[PDB]
């Protein structure tokens, strides 16, 4: 199609052909090439790459995480790139731990330690990242930290009357929880443990008040003090949660995926393209945080839905005017936050189940 | 439906009966609750991104959080399926009200390091009413120890003063701020069976002596106990706000003056379709001073069941501000004053201060 | 006749005391001063200067702005007894704000000391001492009496100790304007307490008439510097207009002697006698040079001396170009011509004479 | 014949040593460097960086700017003995400013440590160690000798202790460029003291020829990372031009083996052979990508290898678009094409060969 | 004499001021700029406020020069018109007071050279201060600063005695003949006040600067000397030479008379049929007022010092008219000053009575 870099057939063939497409390679070059200003230049706490892109500080933790989930799949696709993905993941962990990334926790007034109680959006991502790094590299560099954080998450789940952990105090999100639970499966695979036994209770919990099973859509958020559930449904919330859950209980996500597509996905331009509504009671696409379409593109990949992948990418990429200069990829007009991050991830994503069964080196 | 309007006056007044908010009020609760980090009721942390994006002056933030809270109280009465949400929003309102960014002007001006210990009745009046409404909506004891402490300070300060009430900044007496303090005593009494509201009679007799012009049904700007001075201008926004709050405590008082107030300040225009409110006497100009005369009159109209004036004022206020609903969330492209989305939200849902006092429990 | 761009007749301004009411434009100025929460200059006793930030007042001038507002408020208390309690409350706030560090702090930053009253600094503390006294004449309140006695005694002891007659501003800077304010503040204390601190005034009047005036031109020299004995060799209109106005309340014969030569030396009448503007120094045709306040202080002098003709001429020059407008019963100027503009026009319009402020009858019960 | 927009012939630049005088445009560059009170880069030994503020030099690059000035000044000392005392004074100031926290402080802010010399950080301390030595060759001054011995010994002990040949920059970042500077700095110390620290060089040359070079294309890979063992899979022109230039002074046969394949791989001749520009990596037609210094480092390599033709071609590409002007006998560029512009063109024009700097005769 | 276009007063008028015992009306209007307006005039008070210099956009490193040149001017004003001598005194008292503020000398500490600006080196700052202390006491007869003057004079005498070259450095290992000239003159001033013989050091200094630091064929000093390396920067400087010869003329008039003609040959360009002149800053260029851009303005001071009415007129015809002067409310401003220190050096040149005459200033 016009304005696109490579065929959907090409993206889905990467694992089989044991090589990334030339446009994915040009994204790894943006990530790795230029001294000082590339995001994966060094382990140091410098965020020049994110300053140049105008990434708000609250989002930096999400950007580092999504890069890392992408790099994990790259390690599976081309074993000649596994050592590079490893080095990039070592840097990802190193930068995730800087105060610039987690410091919003202290400034808001919630505490001086980001890993001690609550804050499941930050520490969920960190714990999954610790695990993927060790699956890719076979390095014990972060094992002591990984065991400490895994145990904190296990003890907090055990002690709570609802199934899971909160983000900021009295804010419960199904997305962030999905990341935490997956991080337990990764630890179990590495150590032979059974922390993932908590998962069944969590899956039963989110199916009670936190989902509308007719529409296959989760509600925005839950608040344990009042017991309140915000009465709007969210596409970006649901796309992200179902994608992560597919790697733990594939039957759960397969049950709801069709109703999710019915509820939010708009096909247009005689079936060539698709865009995703963020909530119900509107005609508008990519409202709220504006990430409905981009997370759906990751879900489509996770579920092997070639048709929807192609439709969404035909909507997302061409207007953003991509260009390759000195073998490096840039976008002249990115359409949302986390843009180059989520398109990178969706193009390479091998499935969360596959990342769990990653053959060691 | 007049042009540029979102819903009929009949629709707004029917919300309690139909036991559901209008679709435009729901889209306002979405602005308040939906977007991560930048919505005003995202979390109980001390972050005011929502107010930075709206360009709110720091001295006014305390008023914005309060008026949101009075609105959320009525939403809890209208639709019991929303009461838990209103409760969570009110918990966040109290939490943010207590941050130094909100009360810190008190210290910076040089008046003291503690905002509740003495005087400062504009800030702590609002806080005390908020503590009470949160407990009426939720049945939660989370803030009860703080509520008792502040209520007792207010009772002891009233008792000790030779005039009836408490000052804002030292030697500044305002009837608006006092009205909020006294109402907060009625809310405490309803929760605990006490009789702090016995102070109300003396206060109502006091403000009717030198602080009102009873011919025009308008309070004077301010009183200053050291000199005994009363600033010689009358104020619409002051009067609209005071009569609205007093209506919940002594309905006869506000019903006596409401007609003279409308005569004194309200201009009907555009063949009766619209109204706009003058801020003081001796001028033809509308919404002078702090520019909130019209918007507080819209709240008074609602409080006193006046459908006609409500419709006229909203026809003046809303259409020029160019509202639009996108992804089921309400924005205004050109808000006409400070506290805009706050006072229109409040006026559209407001169930009457009397009704908030008699709010049935949750269990 | 009402000339164009003017709000009220000169006849109207001079009749205020007789009619026992301020003009509607003076009332609209008191509304600017008092009405709006937070941003009006007389909102509270706190140390916030939002009113002055919005007007772009440089910090070194804030002390002058609060003082000239206060001298105006004193006359308003004489004009309309129904406004005297309001003037009192405004004066309480004036004193309170005068004492904030934002107002006097230039003294410390420049390196002259950490206390602004202890010694020298007669521009700041002269104004403060007169303000303490006017507050007590208007209100009958003893709120500031202990402070007033302490500062009055500092000024008395410093005059007594100096070989020249008076006190310096910054070290080794002697200005006749600032001194005039200090000496007047002693007359105010004497009136309240029955004392005789004003006995110093004669020596001071003899001193300034020696080297510090050109008696041919009826004009004081810019400044004197006691270490070197130097007198800056330029004469100053704003200096002279301000000094003669204040002295008129203490020794009226002194100011009456020089007023005609002062007008000859600096005042240019133009536009067929309808208008006047004031040159700041000699050897130029340019008006309102230097600090640009020659014309505005002359307008105050004309009022002090009962010269209705010159008052009218100056105000015809000053007000219309500044494009005044009344909105919601409050006065603003869209294009003020100088610093201290709304302050000095307010003062000149209401000013009852410094003599009259001294004889202010006590408050009602 | 003088091509258009150029200040002097290639023949003129290569003749400087023989004629025992710098060209008038090189002299006008020394005037920019030395003339104006306070704002010239070589005004005083103080920690003031006004010259670099005016030019908008990012702080991470200041260490490179001071170093390249210093390598240039060393050759100026060889060309014209009447200027050797001036070069010495400029080099004393170069060292003095190199040691200020403004220059090395990125190390601490990044979180890597409070001492920039103690371990790793081979980009900063490699440059410093070479500068310490060139200063002493030019002047014969022992001012910095105790510091030079301490840093040389640190570098020797760190090489000895590492399982790969060389030292990292930031932790777990290995660059062949930075290493090349460190090893050369050992040869300079040996020449001054009669020691044998340069015995480490052979192992290093054998190491970089294993996984860190593609010998078919005569191009080094971007970087190596010892923890993972990863080699970033792109080749780099600026990396290779700089490395071959420095290595030529230690093992000339090594650089002579790969120089032709390097030119084949990256250099584009155009405008009927009058001009050249350099691609930064493979799989592109674009010139001077990445840090945008491919062409400028190739110009230094061409000089090092005595390749007059390529020198002329590159300078015809680089100088005229940058619109140079000489005013009151001082050089400025109205539109410099990259970072480190006046620095690398200065260096390339005077460069006498790294071998010649090593054999610099005493001051007399 | 006819008034050339854009000029305020004839050269004949400026040179007659001492004889007529009155300053021109344009000099008086400059003293008004200096003294008239509350807070923002440069000589308002002894306080450490620099509003006058903020409004003019004076860089902080230059403030010390601005206060000094005002002070040299005010000294001559005291000689011209005895009715102005007490005013000049008061202005000089303020000059000293402000010279001592950290805003003026603090660059010394920030650059890292020490916490005390007087104790050692820093001859540009303390030379000026010492001459100012002396001129204040010649004008006023006041002992206010005498204890400080004796302390600083002795420091300068003891540092000269201890150095193997003749003089004192500015910032470490920077030797300038200009700054030295100010220090030595300040010794002559002390001697005149106290009957001492500190000026005996002057002969050795004059012999020193005539060895490597001057080209006697061109009558021009070299830019700077650097004692560690022994290097002399190989460019000659007009502003350096104009300033040095002007100050030396008060100490050894024969020295300055020997070189003045060769100086004019070397740098001064007459143009517009002899009506105008402008001064080249160095050799090997046609450009005027390069570098710090003060060649012409310091030459105007030298012309005055040497009684050369012709060159004075030519230079002022070049400098003043383009700067578009205007007198408003009897005060002088320039709409478009041509350089730094503009109103300062034109003020000085117009009143300057000769450094010899300042030395012989009769008591008050």
């Amino acid at each position: 199609p016009p304005g696109r870099l490579a065929t959907t057939e090409d993206y889905f063939a990467q694992q089989a052909k044991q090589a990334v497409t030339p446009d994915v390679m040009a994204q790894l070059a943006y990530m790795n090439y230029i001294d000082f200003i590339s995001p994966f230049y060094s382990r140091g706490c410098s965020f020049e790459a994110w300053e140049l892109k105008h990434t708000p500080q609250r989002v930096i933790k999400y950007s580092i995480a999504f890069y890392a989930y992408g790099l994990a799949s790259v390690a599976l696709i081309d074993p000649k790139l596994r050592a590079l993905a490893g080095h990039d993941l070592d840097i990802a962990v190193s930068k995730m731990k800087c105060k610039r990334v987690w410091g919003d926790w202290e400034e808001d007034g919630f505490g001086t330690d980001p890993i001690e109680k609550e804050n499941i959006m930050y520490k969920g991502h960190l714990n999954l990242m610790y695990g993927l790094y060790q699956l890719v590299t076979g390095s014990r560099r972060y094992e002591a930290e990984h065991a400490h954080l895994t145990r904190i998450i296990h003890d907090e789940i055990a002690a709570n009357p609802f199934a899971g952990i909160v983000a900021e105090p009295d804010n419960y999100f199904v997305q962030c929880n999905s990341v935490a639970y997956l991080s337990l499966w990764v630890y179990d695979r590495l150590h032979g443990t059974d922390y993932r036994a908590a998962t069944r209770a969590w899956l039963d919990f989110i199916q009670k008040d936190l989902i509308d099973p007719e529409r296959g859509a989760f509600y925005l958020s839950y608040h344990p003090e009042s017991g309140a559930v915000k009465p709007w449904i969210s596409a970006y919330t649901t796309a992200w949660t179902l994608a992560m859950v597919h790697g733990m209980d594939p039957a759960f996500s397969e049950r709801y995926y069709p109703r999710f597509k019915q509820t939010f996905v708009e096909v247009y331009d005689e079936g060539r393209k698709a865009r995703v509504r963020e909530t119900a009671g509107t005609d508008d696409a990519d409202g709220g945080v504006g990430l409905a379409s981009a997370f759906t593109l990751l879900l489509a990949r996770e579920m092997g839905d070639q048709q929807l992948f192609d439709q969404l990418l035909n909507h997302l990429e061409p207007p953003a005017k991509p260009s390759i200069v000195s073998a490096s990829l840039r976008y002249e007009h990115p359409g949302s936050l986390l843009f180059d991050e989520l398109l990178f991830l969706a193009k390479v994503h091998a499935g969360f189940g596959a990342l769990l069964r990653m053959p060691p080196p």
